[PDB]
């Protein structure tokens, strides 16, 4: 609420959010079943993926096993290491479009994006969307999106 995005396979994810036109972006770490609750911009568009395999210290300098962007400072900018499930959230003010894809930069992990006034867009593996934009709508008052990994 307003945008989750949800961990359901059975290692840890880092999930990483960056702006289409930013220099970076920000993420956390999400242990089998955790989910991160965020808050999403009047206007703007931004890239959802997640990362498998991060190893960081206290620092903490480290990489990813899969879509590392730049180790822990997450610039790039929004080129994350092949291969990586790309999903993109465009936001108006209160309306939503979500699109994904597994061909561009690859696959990596299996994604869902869901919209509690939209339908479902499934990916779950390589090769879901045949062509863009593979992306639906959502268009309410106080609507929920979701992104699942795993589903
Ligand atoms: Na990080």
């Amino acid at each position: 609420a307003p945008l989750t995005i949800t961990n359901r396979c059975h290692f840890t994810v880092w999930p990483a959010v960056a702006l289409v036109l930013a220099q970076g972006g920000g993420g956390t770490e999400l242990h089998p079943g955790a989910s991160w609750s965020l808050d999403t911009p009047v206007i703007g568009s931004q890239y959802i993926w997640g990362r498998t395999g991060c190893s960081f210290d206290r620092a903490g300098k480290g990489r990813c096993q899969t879509g590392d962007c730049g180790g822990s400072s997450l610039t790039c900018g929004g080129n994350p290491a092949v291969p990586t499930t790309m999903a993109e959230v465009s936001v108006l003010q209160g309306n939503y479009t979500y699109g994904v894809t597994s061909t561009l930069k690859g696959f990596n992990v299996p994604m869902n994006l869901k919209c509690s006034s939209g339908d479902a867009l499934p990916c779950r593996k390589a090769g879901c969307d045949v062509v863009q934009p593979y992306a639906k709508s959502c268009s309410a008052a106080g609507s929920r999106l979701q992104i699942v990994f795993c589903p």
